[PDB]
């Protein structure tokens, strides 16, 4: 009865910083949004536009506001103005008083109006600059520079984001573009009270291996209105585990923090929560009921969901160091998933239907694990609750990338609040597996990356500890001991914490995790990837599809080179990697279109992308049971990068708008829970088996060879004998490849293709795989495909026919920009006939589907 919220998020002005524009603004909202909203300004994704609205993101813009509250204040002892986030640097006007500032986007902000609100009230945020901003902090730090100042000139962005607490992508990335905007990005409330305020809530769920039983740990902290003593009781109650329990509470201004610790009755049977694919993602629903003095009540649900995670670092035999693998509910589970980055430059464009829609994509990719990289934000709420229900395990790092950070006072007390409002924000998700301090940061002092001064480095190395260690892993043990902590990705572990927190090589196979990358050798040849623990980055650059890139282009732009495609490339000669990598077994287009040209170069740079990643995720997934020269155990593959911020080329699966790329249908693939992968070594043509399944799994594998000319198997191996172990990789199949052939009259290298596969319930999805016996700019009888389509409606649901000419490899299936994506694609079609669907995201007809299609394959390139 003593208490009352209500949101201001609604219809603001903003206005810029000598007045000259004024327009409607909502909050939450940012400038750039603002303005093309009210079509101010175009698109910001347009062509050159980061460039030419520069001048946004370095005005000083003033969010305002007027409105009457709808209450009297004389009935209310207390009365607060709350922010879920400020982007980012901000004095807050209430009524021309100030009432505070802000310097950060990751933490709320409360204040209080009391003695300040009227009846009418008028409420601005002036804003500055996040540029100039950091630029001033930069010179204000005198004693020494922080390094990188600026960034690449390829990612025309700006300097200093390091010391400015925001997205460290927004001033540009290898992949992003520099639109540092300014907005209220999250809800603002006006929140009255008399008696106490819940300042916040967090909870807990634990395992006591000591008791055998399931605990819940709940903090609570109150602003009590007066000087007295308020009393009162809290009552836990979570029915569907026959659980109550009621506690004496008491708060005064010095005693404002209540903690409970509610155990679970063992006479009941607590279901635990599993990542897709190894369980049931059940949780609890819970209620907190403060009755306190005077008839305040303060209730608030949550949904409680019980699990462990270890992340174990054990000694394996003949392999010297550690292991680095996760255990969920006692289980080993092997990592399957991608690095996670803003769906946006302004997250007030990251609508729940956009986010819904990216989950869908990531469920049906097989994945079970995404890493929040440290590069981006503290994602919004609805990112870890559907993480939570869908069962995607979540390996979060803290917002520090790529880059020193300074150690000032005012930038440590800063960095201090939002790691502290973060983790009691986040550490009750059974999502999150593991805390990261920040991304590769170890490895840029360990290696040197900014060649500070080697006078100067212990100067580096002191911040390095001072931030991540005194500061950010204290913060989070004292608050989570539920979950792993590592300093930085990647890292060495328990290692890296023996050698001081900066190891002596943090890429070491032999402990914690790695990143990997390579643009010059060929992909195909899986000799160059390590080994390792753990893969928690790897990728290859391609080009987004022609309907991606039509929405923010115009004609004279739609060439590989143009000054359109060099500007949006962000990697320093990406362009020519990406063909370097193409030759490498792909003949380049030759036509006399020019636009043809360009969508062939686009489709072969996905082609690439694909079948690079495919080789190296398999060769991981196969590491996972074996020892070789001292290496592997591998029990994880988090490849760069799942998503686009926006219409570029990147290592991304899912191109901006959510239009899947090439890469994610393979995905899909090679995350299957059980999966036979081929490859050689020194002639000999092997097959392992990998199996995600937690029992033991019989099965046939099948072996084909298939001339180019027709889809008549030359031989048909077929060895019935096969189990695979649970979670595990084995060795299936072994011969040379002169053997293969001779067993297969009428192949060559040059002109035949394996093919495998098992044979599975129709309870349990193991795909076709295959495995090419040389470069395809190389294979000889390859018949020019000529394939041809009848698109049906059934139901909800789009069928597409298909018949080829020919063996057509990489079958590639395309509808513009009609929302959705295909059952399968960019498969190699042995077969003349098949039939994959389409899953529209917003509603469409078939003759819309027929006016945008287009297949391709491989021969139509040259
Ligand atoms: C590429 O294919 C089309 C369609 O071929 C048909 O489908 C095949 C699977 C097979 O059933 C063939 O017998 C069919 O012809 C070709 O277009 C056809 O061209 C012929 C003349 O050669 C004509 O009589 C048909 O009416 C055409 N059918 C359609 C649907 O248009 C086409 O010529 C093929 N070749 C090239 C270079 O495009
Ligand atoms: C746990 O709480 C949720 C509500 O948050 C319950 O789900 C609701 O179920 C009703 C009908 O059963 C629906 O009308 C609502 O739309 C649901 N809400 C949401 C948010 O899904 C759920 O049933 C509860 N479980 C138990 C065991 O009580
Ligand atoms: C607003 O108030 C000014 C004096 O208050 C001081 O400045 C403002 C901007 C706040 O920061 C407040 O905390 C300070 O104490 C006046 O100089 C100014 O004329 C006033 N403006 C109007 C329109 O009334
Ligand atoms: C405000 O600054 C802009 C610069 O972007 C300028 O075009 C405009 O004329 C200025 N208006 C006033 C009133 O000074
Ligand atoms: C923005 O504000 C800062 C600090 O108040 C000031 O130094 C800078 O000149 C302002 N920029 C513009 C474009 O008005
Ligand atoms: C998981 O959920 C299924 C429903 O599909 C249920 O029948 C089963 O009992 C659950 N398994 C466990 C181990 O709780
Ligand atoms: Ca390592």
């Amino acid at each position: 009865h003593h208490k009352l919220s209500y949101s201001l998020s609604g219809s603001w002005r903003v206005s810029n910083g000598n007045g000259s524009l004024e327009l409607p603004a909502t909050v939450p909202g940012y400038v750039h949004s603002a303005l093309h909203q009210h079509g101010l300004i175009q698109d910001p994704y347009y062509r050159f536009n980061d460039l030419n609205y520069r001048w946004i993101s370095l005005d000083n813009w003033t969010y305002s506001t007027e409105f009457k509250i709808p209450f009297n204040l004389s009935e209310w002892q207390k009365v607060k103005l709350i922010f879920d986030g400020v982007d980012t640097v901000a004095e807050i006007l209430f009524n021309n008083v100030t009432i505070g500032k802000t310097d950060n986007m990751f933490t709320g902000y409360s204040f209080d109006i009391t003695n300040v609100v009227k009846d009418v009230n008028s409420l601005k945020l002036q804003f500055r600059s996040a540029v100039q901003y950091a630029e001033c902090q930069s010179k204000a730090h005198t004693s020494y520079r922080v390094p990188p100042e600026c960034p690449p000139v390829e990612q025309k962005g700006e300097c200093h984001v390091n010391f400015i607490r925001k997205a460290q992508c927004s001033f540009s990335w290898d992949w992003g573009p520099s639109f540092p905007s300014q907005g209220i990005w999250k809800d603002v409330r006006i929140e009255a009270y008399n008696i106490a305020h819940l300042d916040y809530l967090t909870f807990l769920p634990v395992y006591d291996n000591a008791s055998q039983a399931w605990n819940i740990e709940i903090k609570a902290s109150f602003d009590v209105a007066s000087s007295k003593s308020v009393g009162g009781q809290v009552t836990v109650a979570i029915p569907q585990l026959k659980t109550q329990q009621t506690n004496d509470i008491e708060l005064q201004q010095e005693q404002r923090i209540v903690k409970l610790l509610v155990k679970i009755r063992k006479d009941v049977a607590v279901e635990t929560w599993w990542p897709r694919g190894h369980g049931n993602q059940t949780g609890y629903n819970m209620t907190i009921l403060f009755a306190l003095d005077g008839g305040l009540k303060i209730e608030k649900a949550a949904k409680v969901y019980f699990r462990t995670v270890q992340l174990i670092e054990e000694g394996i035999k003949g392999s010297p160091g550690l292991s680095f693998y996760f255990k969920i509910n006692g289980l080993p589970i092997f990592l399957k998933g991608s690095n996670w980055i803003p769906a946006d430059s302004f997250q007030d464009k990251v609508t729940s239907d956009r986010l819904q829609l990216l989950f869908q994509s990531v469920v049906d990719a097989n994945m079970n694990t995404l890493r929040v990289w440290g590069g981006g934000i503290y994602e919004q709420d609805e990112f870890y609750a559907l993480c939570d229900e869908l069962g995607i395990m979540v390996w979060q790092d803290f917002m520090f990338a790529s880059a020193l950070y300074p150690t000032e006072p005012g930038f440590l007390a800063s960095v201090r609040k939002e790691v502290t409002y973060q983790v009691r924000r986040l550490k009750s998700h059974p999502s999150i597996i593991i805390w990261s301090g920040n991304n590769e940061n170890e490895v840029a002092l360990s290696v040197n990356w900014f060649h500070v001064n080697p006078r100067d480095m212990k100067t580096y190395i002191d911040d390095y500890v001072t931030l991540y260690v005194k500061n950010i892993r204290k913060i989070v043990l004292s608050e989570d001991k539920s979950r792993p902590f590592i300093a930085s990705s990647p890292t060495n572990g328990m290692k890296t914490m023996e050698e001081g927190w900066i190891s002596y090589d943090p890429y070491s196979i032999q402990y914690g995790d790695i990143h990997f990358y390579n643009y010059a050798d060929d992909c195909w040849n899986w000799k160059i990837f390590p080994k390792a623990r753990l893969v928690s980055e790897y990728g290859y650059q391609s080009w987004p599809s022609f309907s991606t890139l039509e929405k923010v282009s115009s004609q004279e732009d739609w060439a590989y080179n143009s000054r359109f495609s060099l500007h949006r490339q962000h990697h320093e000669d990406g362009n020519h990697q990406m063909l370097h990598q193409v030759k490498m077994h792909f003949k380049l287009p030759q036509g006399t279109d020019p636009l043809r040209t360009f969508k062939d170069t686009i489709y072969l740079t996905q082609v690439m992308q694909a079948q690079c990643i495919k080789t190296e995720t398999e060769f991981y997934l196969r590491s996972r049971s074996e020892i070789v020269d001292g290496k592997g155990h591998t029990m994880g593959a988090l490849y760069w990068q799942l998503n686009d911020i926006w219409q570029a080329p990147s290592w991304a699966s899912l191109e901006y708008g959510g239009k899947w790329k090439m890469l994610h249908y393979f995905a899909r693939r090679f995350f299957a829970p059980l999966l036979p992968v081929g490859f050689e070594d020194e002639g000999v043509f092997y097959v392992y088996g990998v199996s995600d399944l937690h029992k033991d799994h019989h099965t046939q594998l099948t072996v084909r060879l298939h001339h180019w000319s027709s889809p008549k198997p030359l031989c048909s191996l077929v060895n019935s004998s096969i189990v695979v172990k649970a979670g595990e990789a084995v060795v299936l199949f072994q011969m040379p490849v002169s053997e293969l052939l001779k067993r297969c009259r009428g192949c060559t290298r040059e002109t035949c293709v394996v093919s495998f596969y098992f044979s599975t319930d129709k309870e349990l999805f193991s795909p076709t795989n295959y495995h090419f016996l040389s470069s395809l700019k190389d294979a000889k009888g390859l018949l020019e495909a000529n394939i041809t389509v009848n698109i049906s409606q059934k139901g909800n649901v789009f069928v597409f026919d298909l018949e080829t000419s020919a063996v057509a490899p990489f079958v590639w299936l395309d509808v513009g920009s009609i929302p959705g994506r295909f059952s399968d694609n960019g498969f190699l079609m042995i077969r003349k006939k098949l039939s994959v669907l389409f899953y529209p995201w917003k509603p469409t007809s078939k003759s819309e589907l027929q006016q945008a299609f287009s297949v391709t394959s491989l021969t139509d390139t040259y």
